């Protein structure tokens, strides 16, 4: 029964290990995502400023 | 007995951390898909402005094109 508990802590140890590998994977993916989203936001803001500027310039020729 | 209680303490510890780790896996998965939604929508918005720019240049160069035909 002591052998049983040692078996149990080993079982839990390896399940714990795999969970924490998955948690690290998912956290690295959250960070990659948040960087990508920041990048997409700056991009959108840039191309919106561009479109607005070309139309502003165009309007200026009246 | 005593060493048995020490191992049972290690088991309770692992059991709780595993429950919390599964909760965090679920939570992080939710977070990941929310971030993917937000990214995909930002990409929609970018693509929309890009289409607007392409149509602007099309309309603009259409002036020169038709002026050459006059």
């Amino acid at each position: 029964s002591m052998k049983q508990l040692e078996d149990k802590v080993e079982e839990l140890l390896s399940k714990n290990y795999h969970l924490e590998n998955e948690v690290a994977r998912l956290k690295k993916l959250v960070s990659k995502l948040e960087k990508q989203l920041e990048e997409a936001q700056k991009d959108y803001s840039e191309i919106e400023g561009k479109l607005e500027q070309f139309w502003h310039d165009y309007d200026k020729l009246e």
